[PDB]
């Protein structure tokens, strides 16, 4: 059995709970097993915060209110369906750190890397895992879904970080951290692959899994870790294809541009092909795949009504389920 998922950045674009209905009863029709919430990057945290100050009970441009979230959950268990929450950490991480600015420069200052206002100071920074942590057990209890109790999971990130390839256990042993916060919580963590090094593998918590969708190169030019090096060291992954199975919805786009996702989705999408250096479309004949997911990014939906958005990813669900 290999689980299929949609991941639905809701942090580069607002998403009303009604388009998110719809989403998910979608992914409910066609026999999808969960929906990843991209909910926190550098845009936009995009859901409700007692701890980071988001708390209006009243719809809003900004962030899901509680109430709309565990609506959301509620409604997604209800057809079957796991709800994996995301919260991007170290990197991609602008949005929760502008809200803890404005609650408490002094914090910010301490948390913060010296170079990048998107980055948390992941660098062994004791106050810097403290302010996560808070943060990851507001989030781990809003994502309580007690259906699937012993299965839940959660996106921790890991994708695009800064300084983590020279800075590699660094990297390694702040995300063994947050893991084993979440672990407390009985959620398998989960991160983005692109981060990860030769280096690091040895030191990383094996309870995770790895969301593959890019195989990095290291700056020495050679090719960093595949989906057998992953195997060898004990890691489970799953297929986030960036060219198969991304998509980032725009208001330019017609229907007939989305019928060409389609026919190329059907010779491009395959459940165990990869995204390698060489081959951006490699099988991959392990025993360590447990599935895949279509990503929806935000960042050009900039100008898309809750109607056009729905219009370009229906179809997309529909059809990435189906094949
Ligand atoms: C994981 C990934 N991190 C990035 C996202 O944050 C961007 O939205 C998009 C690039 O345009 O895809 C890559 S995949």
């Amino acid at each position: 059995d290999q689980e299929k998922g949609i991941t639905i950045d809701i942090s580069r674009k607002h998403y009303t709970v009604e388009t998110l209905k719809s989403l998910v009863d979608e992914i409910s029709y066609n026999g999808g097993n969960y929906v990843q919430l991209h909910f926190s990057d550098n845009e936009n945290y995009a859901i409700a915060s007692e701890y980071l100050g988001q708390s209006s009970e009243n719809t809003n441009n900004t962030y899901l209110t509680k109430n709309e979230l565990l609506s959301l959950i509620a409604y997604s268990n209800d057809k079957d369906i796991l709800v994996i929450p995301d919260i991007d950490l170290p990197a991609h991480s602008k949005g929760w750190l502008e809200l803890i600015k404005k609650k408490d420069v002094k914090l910010y200052n301490d948390i913060v890397t010296d170079y990048s206002e998107e980055t948390l100071d992941y660098y062994d920074n004791r106050v810097a895992l403290d302010t996560v942590n808070q943060l990851l057990d507001e989030v781990l209890d809003l994502f309580y879904q007690p259906k699937f109790e012993g299965k839940q999971r959660i996106v921790l990130g890991g994708d695009e970080v800064s300084g983590s390839e020279v800075h590699q256990l660094d990297f390694i042993d702040f995300m063994n951290q947050i893991a084993s916060t979440v672990k407390e919580s009985k959620y398998e963590p989960q991160m983005w692959n692109d981060s990860i090094t030769s280096e690091g593998i040895a030191n990383l918590d094996d309870s995770f899994s790895i969301l593959y969708w890019q195989q990095s190169t290291l700056s020495s030019g050679e090719e960093s870790l595949n989906v057998e090096d992953f195997e060898n060291w004990g890691f489970s992954v799953y297929n986030y294809n960036a060219y198969s199975l991304y998509f980032l919805p725009s208001n330019g786009f017609t229907q007939e541009d989305i019928n060409e996702q389609m026919d190329y989705m059907n010779w491009a999408y395959a459940h165990n092909k990869f995204f390698y250096i060489s081959d951006y479309y490699h099988a991959v004949e392990t025993s360590n795949v447990k599935g895949s997911s279509l990503t929806f990014w935000g960042e050009h939906a900039t100008d898309l009504s809750q109607k056009k958005l729905l219009k370009q990813e229906l179809p997309l669900i529909r059809h990435y389920l189906n094949l």
